[PDB]
């Protein structure tokens, strides 16, 4: 858990600015690893962040090499080089719709797998999710994530920043955070990845957002975004939690369509 700073190496000039994010080597058993760090500039957060990191072992969540205390605290993890899904697809306006499903597709196993694990990520958009390659993403950012007591299907926040565009309507009227919040969060997430990283709820203030979704509206659909795609969204953006599917659910509409994707292109 606790790395060698010796063993680590940081560039110098920041990838991102709780404080920076950069890229650095650590030297392994043998090999030498590319990773990114999350360097403080908030400390109990950054340690909750990594303890969560370090209970999660899936191929679609970042994985953590360790933590270490030096300069400032440092969360270490592995490298996806080509950076955050929505800045990707804002600079990259051409990556196919094809291309657009799988990697929503990839999300949505790695929340399935979370949703398996008790935990609720809170924090679930494309600023969120990164690429190793233009066909592999990766969760991250889990400083907001909990782990789901053994007798609850919610977190319960005791006092209310938060990414209201995200945020499923109990999570605003009740603070209580449960994967089916994270499912509503996935459904703009969705959206970002349709609409090639653009903001959701364009133009809008939070309360605006609120006020458009308990008059039953919701975002239209982003040009080229199959219907199946956004009937999903729509899904996702039940407004009663008991209805609105779980990730078992979504992912297996995502799989399935996938693959119908796939073998309609060949
Ligand atoms: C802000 N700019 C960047 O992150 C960034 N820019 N570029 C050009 C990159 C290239 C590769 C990676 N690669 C990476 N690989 C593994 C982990 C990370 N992480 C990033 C965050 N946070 C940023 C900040 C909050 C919102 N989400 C992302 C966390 C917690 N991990 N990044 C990250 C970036």
């Amino acid at each position: 858990v606790y790395l060698d700073r010796k063993l680590l190496t940081l560039e110098d000039k920041e990838l991102g600015s709780f404080g920076t994010v950069k890229k650095g080597y650590y030297q392994m058993k043998k090999v030498v690893k590319t990773v990114a760090v999350k360097i403080l500039k908030l400390k109990d957060e950054l340690l909750a962040e990594a303890n969560v990191m370090q209970q999660l072992d899936n191929p679609y969540i970042v994985r953590m090499i360790g933590i270490c205390e030096a300069e400032s605290w440092m969360l270490v993890m592995e490298m996806a080089e080509l950076g955050p899904l929505n800045k990707y697809l804002q600079q990259n306006r051409h990556v196919k719709d094809k291309n657009i499903i799988e990697l929503v597709h990839q999300v949505s196993m790695g929340m399935k797998y979370l949703e398996e694990s008790n935990f609720v990520h809170r924090d679930l958009a494309a600023r969120n999710v990164l690429l190793v390659t233009q066909h592999y993403a990766k969760i991250s950012d889990f400083g907001l994530s909990k782990a789901l007591r053994a007798d609850e299907n919610y977190y319960k926040a005791q006092t209310h920043k938060w990414p209201v565009k995200w945020y499923a309507p109990e999570c605003i009227n009740y603070y209580k955070f449960s994967s089916k919040s994270d499912v509503w969060s996935f459904g703009v997430l969705m959206w970002e990845a349709f609409s090639y990283g653009q903001k959701p709820y364009r133009g809008m203030k939070g309360s605006e957002v609120t006020a458009m979704l308990e008059k039953g509206e919701r975002m239209g659909c982003p040009a080229g975004c199959p219907r199946e795609m956004y009937d999903l969204m729509n899904l996702c953006w039940t407004y009663d939690v008991e209805n609105r599917p779980g990730f078992a659910a979504v992912e297996l509409r995502l799989r399935n369509y996938y693959y119908d994707v796939v073998n309609h292109h060949h």
